[PDB]
């Protein structure tokens, strides 16, 4: 858990302008969070990038998990292998408000982080999931009680998130 160059926002939330994949390779954290969907199909965005960094091992493991257990619910999670990226991957399904899912489920999604002492994570439901990224950061700060290191791969968004928190 050798995180470097993060800005501490609260006693348990840290943030950096960085690619989560590159952070996971450098830090080798105990847990890396994936911004998953309910069938664990890692077809693009953060999930596709994490799966590609495992050379598709994450997708094969995910298909086997779904075969035995069925899909997740929106706001839910599962713990699978971290492969070369972490000891464990916490696959968390935030709501996709561009597809009509309820933004209130973003609190349930962040509540999954509280079962793990230290996590490397992306900003849930942001990007093409359509949630307001400043609201996602507020829900993270208000909900997560364990130690979370957020990697946000966009300097323009990073700067707007830090400015909004420090208001
Ligand atoms: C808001 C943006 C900046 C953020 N992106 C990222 N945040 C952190 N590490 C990242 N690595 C890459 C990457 C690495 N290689 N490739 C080709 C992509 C993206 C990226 C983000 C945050 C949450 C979500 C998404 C995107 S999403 O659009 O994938 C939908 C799921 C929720």
């Amino acid at each position: 858990n050798s995180f470097s160059g993060y800005l501490k926002l609260t006693d348990n939330v840290y943030i950096k302008n960085a690619d989560i994949v590159e952070e996971a390779k450098k830090v080798k954290p105990t847990v890396v969070v994936n911004a998953a969907n309910v069938y664990l199909k890692h077809g693009g965005g953060v999930a596709g990038a994490l799966n590609k960094a495992t050379n598709n091992a994450m997708q094969v493991e995910s298909d086997d998990y779904i075969a035995t257990n069925g899909p997740l619910k929106v706001g839910g999670s599962c713990v699978l292998s971290g492969h070369n990226l972490a000891k464990h991957c916490l696959h968390v399904v935030g709501p996709n408000v561009n597809k009509g899912e309820d933004i209130q489920l973003l609190k349930s999604a962040y509540e999954n982080f509280n079962q793990h002492e230290v996590l490397l994570a992306p900003l849930l439901s942001a990007g093409i999931f359509g949630a307001d990224p400043i609201h996602s950061l507020r829900v993270c700060v208000d909900t997560v009680r364990t130690n979370v290191y957020l990697a946000v791969f966009d300097k323009n968004l990073y700067d707007k998130l830090v400015s909004s928190f420090l208001e």
